[PDB]
């Protein structure tokens, strides 16, 4: 006779009830208190399911961030659908794959900045363009617009028995290879995430935090949308990160956190200074040095422990940073531990658990690790071999217990019987005081396939020669491991996005013969 | 092929992965790391599963507090078996009727101070006693005791597939009618529970919780023993309360919480004055007062809310303490607002929702929800009919969108057409500055069944009449909910637990004609 477990909808119903006059979302002009946001979720839904929308099926936003998006993650929660927050940079290849993939019953679509790339994508599917699309910053009253489309809906919520285990938010992934796929999060999956970020950051009813991280991404969700939803407090969107509203909003909206990059801290800083504004109730956690005394330095265990500063480690398939330096007390290993929702073994090629220092796969398991990929059901059979999730990030349990992150399983070398994991080697060479970082690439040897080659940058006020980075690595990995030689570089190319080029890497240094 | 959510055995797994040197459980002269408790635990799921303990099955501790509770716990939950901490001070009737509706297949017991009720127990089921009994304050290598049972199984984790829907901690609660229902405790409710309850006290790993609430009933597992527990904390072990043992503890241990009454911290201030032993560690949650600047006095949301003063609701079956005002800010009602992993309804007899301020039964939905009781069908039918659990617990919504926890729902008046609660009626008295408390009780009438009697407590610097209470109510209340009379008494009858004494307030009276 026992019930479902929390779904997201049952957030809202309760909301609506326990805080009345408090408000839930702001959007420029746009401010829904609880009851006002759950009774658009109830049109929503209900014209969502009168066009035939239930259980399993699917609807795609391709817009930036909007207060609509919490909306339709609400309203697809209550029939037991899921929306996919897509990302809205795509190129229109990337568009129409992500479209064809995902086969939403719906799109929720974005004029500006976008309508050219959308415009091209729909060209291009021609005769497969069978789903609705509705514009979300249309006119009001447009007919093939959201806001139509939600107040045709009436206010009777659909009270379903919704499993909370059903995918609700979709986020594509890439791998390094390129290759795109969806991470099915639940209800229960972001539930989880988001009661486990309460205690990191000491959140409740009075957080205000301004959405200005990019909703495609999990980043944003974690910290701190979804933890503000969970505990009642405000959401404020902005579109897209633009300094000066950004400033506006987090002044006027009163913001106690927002998602903020260091270039993004430093511009609000510049054109705020002396001008009063008072940035005050922000609790700064990313570059607290950064905000010259403007904002208020975060006391939560997520600064404090360094977590904010990067000591964790986690992917979009573990609900986020699933395993942080805050859990746990002092870790020699650069991620720390993992916290309530997880458990976390190092696995070798051959699926046992590595040894105290030995690198191999981080899998996992546990109430935050996603519900696998949209339509991959090959790579989904084999992801979760053995009842574990496996991450494709390479790692290792220090003697203390903790976790290091070393990077991905993706690359490897291959010499003679050896499977070697670049990421290993260069995480060796890094710790070196004269290295400021190192990648490591296989070169072709014509006895045995692949040699191990490393490109290194040096700090600017330190030098070190081929040989003593080579006999660094000596005691530290086995000896097929270590480089046969080196090459100094002033700083490692990378792509547009700022990601390290390997193939670049291969292509000035001589890289082939890879497994 | 997404997998389980986390169970207990999960927990205890990761523990002794991430926290090998670690205390996680101090009893007496034993100390366990968490790599010790987990392979205690697997050697005792080993010999439970030799001896036919499998998923669904049952253990009875008929025992004081033990660290052995906390491994029976963690080694039936790697069986998806489920273990009743029993009311050591059960008399043998009732010891004996929670063993035939229990019906364990083991019976883990203590000598020390119950060998005798237990023994009776034993003699009155006689031929139906066909459970294993162990030992297990025993000699260690007495062949009955539990130690011996123990140390005969493998180190091999049972390493299966535990759904964590299942219960594995089931707490005997009792209906004011005196009825006994063993309440079923899934590990997610659990772990929820012990979630929320690490945001309320701000509970880590270097919490170190003195387990001085009985084991027996939710409140000590809820603060603090499963957020210790999950958070890897230690988890200190008290027989029972005995005032210089616990003081000796508070201070050796070094423990920052404990589960105290103010009898039991006026007792340990008392004994502790000017000898110079070190409280100061201990975050008092209780009376904070009482502890003559001994303790620090704690400043997590618990405290810090009223919640620690007793502002709040809950039971067993909803995981404890489930609404408080530490969520959801200031509170018009006195219990607050439900915590994450609930929502709540207040509901008239029909099953409709109550409006705004009008009393009717608290019913829940969620996570921190139980599976329902052992072997009640038809109870459980009723309680949890339309997919919500009723708690039978009386309370209203205020305005603010607070919920104020009224009284039971099971005494009832019915005054010709007109069901009456008395909880309604007492709280509506009780808000008048002269009463300290109110007892209501329905006596006879001959046309119409039940007249509303009030039995007032007044507070002793205040006086107030008959007439002065029945128009206190007349603005408060429907005008058939008032007391035709009220008398006056210095206190309340109780019983011999502290409970109000309702059998004899009817008797002194002339209590009568209840439906
Ligand atoms: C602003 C960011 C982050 C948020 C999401 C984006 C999409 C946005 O425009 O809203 C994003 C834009 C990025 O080009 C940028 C800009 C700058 C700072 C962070 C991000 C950096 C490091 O060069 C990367
Ligand atoms: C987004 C995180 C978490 C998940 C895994 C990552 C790889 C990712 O990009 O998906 C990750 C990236 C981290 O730089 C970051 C960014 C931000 C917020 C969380 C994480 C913080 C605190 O500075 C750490
Ligand atoms: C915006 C992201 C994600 C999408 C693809 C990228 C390439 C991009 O610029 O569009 C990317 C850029 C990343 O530096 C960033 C920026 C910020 C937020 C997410 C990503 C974070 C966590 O620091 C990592
Ligand atoms: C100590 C308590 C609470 C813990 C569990 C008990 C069983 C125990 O003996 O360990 C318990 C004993 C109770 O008679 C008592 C004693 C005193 C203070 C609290 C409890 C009060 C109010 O008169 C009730
Ligand atoms: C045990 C609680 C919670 C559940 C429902 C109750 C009725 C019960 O006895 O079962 C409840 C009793 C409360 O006096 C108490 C006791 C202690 C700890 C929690 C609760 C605290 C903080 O002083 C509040
Ligand atoms: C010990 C309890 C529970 C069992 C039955 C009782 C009668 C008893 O004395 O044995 C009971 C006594 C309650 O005052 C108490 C004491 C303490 C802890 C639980 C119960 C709490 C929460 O303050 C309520
Ligand atoms: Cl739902
Ligand atoms: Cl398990």
């Amino acid at each position: 006779n026992a019930l479902q477990h929390t779904t997201i909808g049952d957030v809202l119903r309760e909301h609506r009830r326990s805080h009345p006059g408090r408000t839930a979302l702001v959007d420029g002009p746009v401010r829904l208190t609880w009851p006002e946001l759950d009774d658009r979720v109830n049109r929503l839904a209900g014209s969502l399911a009168a066009s035939g929308i239930g259980r399993g099926d699917r609807i795609m936003w391709l817009g930036q961030n909007s207060f609509r998006v919490y909306e339709l993650i609400a309203a697809a929660g209550k029939l037991g659908a899921m929306v996919c927050v897509g990302y809205w940079r795509w190129a229109p290849p990337e568009m129409e794959f992500a479209l064809r993939d995902f086969d939403p019953h719906l799109v929720v679509w974005q004029h500006q900045e976008i309508h050219e790339t959308v415009a091209r994508t729909r060209e291009a599917l021609g005769s497969d363009d069978t789903a609705r699309w509705l514009r979300h910053d249309s006119a009001p009253q447009d007919p093939d617009g959201y806001e139509a489309f939600l107040a045709a809906g009436g206010l009777a919520d659909p009270d379903l028995d919704i499993d909370p285990d059903s995918p609700v938010l979709v986020l594509y992934t890439a791998a390094m290879s390129g290759r795109q796929c969806g991470s099915l999060l639940s209800h229960t999956n972001l539930i989880a995430m988001a009661t486990a970020a309460a205690w990191l950051g000491d959140i409740d009813h009075t957080t205000a935090f301004l959405n200005s991280g990019p909703m495609f991404h999990i980043g944003n969700h974690q910290f701190w949308g979804m933890p503000t939803l969970l505990m009642a407090g405000k959401n404020v969107i902005v579109r897209r990160v633009v300094a000066e509203e950004v400033r506006d909003l987090l002044v006027a909206e009163e913001c106690t956190h927002a998602f903020l990059m260091p270039p993004t801290v430093a511009e609000i800083v510049r054109l705020n200074r002396d001008t009063g504004h008072d940035l005050s109730r922000l609790r700064a956690t990313v570059a607290p040095h950064l905000w010259e005394g403007m904002a208020t330095t975060d006391t939560s265990r997520f600064t404090r422990s360094g977590a904010a500063a990067g000591r964790g480690y986690g992917q979009t398939e573990l609900s986020g940073f699933a395993v942080t330096a805050a859990y746990g007390g002092p870790a020699a290993g650069n991620a720390g531990r993992p916290g309530p929702g997880l458990t976390v073994r190092v696995l070798d090629t051959a699926g046992r658990e590595c040894a105290v220092g030995e690198a191999g796969e981080i899998c996992a398991r546990g109430t935050v690790v996603h519900r696998g990929y949209w339509n991959r059901d090959e790579v989904n059979a084999h992801r979760f071999r053995s009842g574990w999730w496996h991450t494709t990030d390479l790692g290792r349990r220090e003697p203390d217990g903790s976790l290091t992150f070393l990077g991905t399983t993706t690359r490897m070398l291959k010499s003679a019987a050896e499977n070697i994991f670049p990421a290993e080697v260069e995480n060796c060479i890094e710790q070196h005081p004269a290295v400021r970082e190192a990648a490591v690439i296989g070169v072709p040897n014509t006895r045995w396939a692949q040699d191990v080659k490393a490109v290194v940058v040096l700090e600017p006020d330190a030098g070190v020669s081929e040989q003593e980075i080579i006999d660094h690595c000596r005691p530290r990995i086995a000896s097929y491991k270590k480089p046969k030689s080196v090459a100094f570089a002033a700083a490692l190319p990378r792509t547009v996005s700022g990601a390290r080029d390997y193939d670049a890497l291969d292509k000035e240094y001589g890289g082939g013969g890879y497994p």
